[PDB]
């Protein structure tokens, strides 16, 4: 077992990098990026799920927090005080708390497992808290961004 979380580095497709502020991930511009650093996200694999559909956990603060999409009907992206290694060797499906990884080259997409056809996503806009969203049938320029660089730390 790990001893501790994979290190990864996260920025969507527009190279917007998420940071942390007042309890929220938000994905930043080209100017807060010179004032806050990005941060490091906590992964690990859920190996209670399907292999084959990639399902990962993330987390940030050192892994002392992670993204949930909660237990209610609907998705509500927030930042629950679990550790990740908790999650990761407690013998407990923890679905709330994965997201299914596609790989799609450079970049990846990250569907909840909880609440199908949701996805982590950035507004276009900057400096906007990371969020969920379904999939729009046509695309466009001031939609939700749902690709993201998924970069393990040097």
């Amino acid at each position: 077992v790990l001893s501790g979380a994979l290190c990864f580095r996260m920025k969507d497709s527009a190279l917007k990098v998420l940071y942390l502020h007042n309890n929220q991930l938000l994905a930043g511009g080209l100017h807060a990026e010179k004032v806050i650093k990005g941060e490091e996200i906590s992964v690990v694999p859920n190996r209670a799920l399907d292999a084959s559909l990639s399902p990962v956990i993330l987390g940030v603060q050192g892994g002392s927090q992670c993204l949930s999409c909660g237990t209610e009907k609907g998705p509500i992206l927030k930042l629950e005080p679990v550790n990740i290694m908790e999650l990761y060797l407690g013998a407990k499906e923890s679905k709330s708390f994965t997201f299914y990884r596609r790989d799609m080259g450079l970049t990846s997409s990250f569907e909840s497992a909880a609440y199908p056809g949701w996805f982590l996503c950035t507004s276009p806009e900057a400096d906007q808290p990371v969020r969920l969203t379904q999939i729009p049938e046509d695309p466009a320029w001031d939609a939700p961004i749902t690709d993201f660089y998924f970069q393990q730390c040097d």
